[PDB]
């Protein structure tokens, strides 16, 4: 499986970003059993990524394009589209489904 989008709170329903756009995000990173591995929330501060630059995993790529500005949604992540066999150790296990919380704040 790839990337699987399930809303949490709408955004525009209107705007969705393009390639080459910067994406301002908050998120929550965790594994399959719920464990947080990685938050921006925790940080304090949104996490800022350019559409189309593999930036960020395939997952996040494909699945956050799906996304209206403002939107909250849950993306469900399968290793290809993720860490894969090798995933990050002591981070990532190897072949990790991972579960994101993303808020799409704006496009810059």
């Amino acid at each position: 499986m790839g990337v699987q989008v399930e809303t949490i709170s709408p955004g525009d329903g209107r705007t969705f970003p393009k390639r080459g756009q910067t994406c301002v995000v908050h998120y929550t990173g965790m594994l399959e059993d719920g464990k947080k591995f990685d938050s921006s929330r925790d940080r304090n501060k949104p996490f800022k990524f350019m559409l189309g630059k593999q930036e960020v995993i395939r997952g996040w790529e494909e699945g956050v394009a799906q996304m209206s500005v403002g939107q909250r949604a849950k993306l469900t992540i399968s290793p290809d589209y993720a860490y894969g066999a090798t995933g990050h150790p002591g981070i990532i296990p190897p072949h990790a489904t991972l579960v994101f919380d993303v808020e799409l704040l704006k496009l810059e």
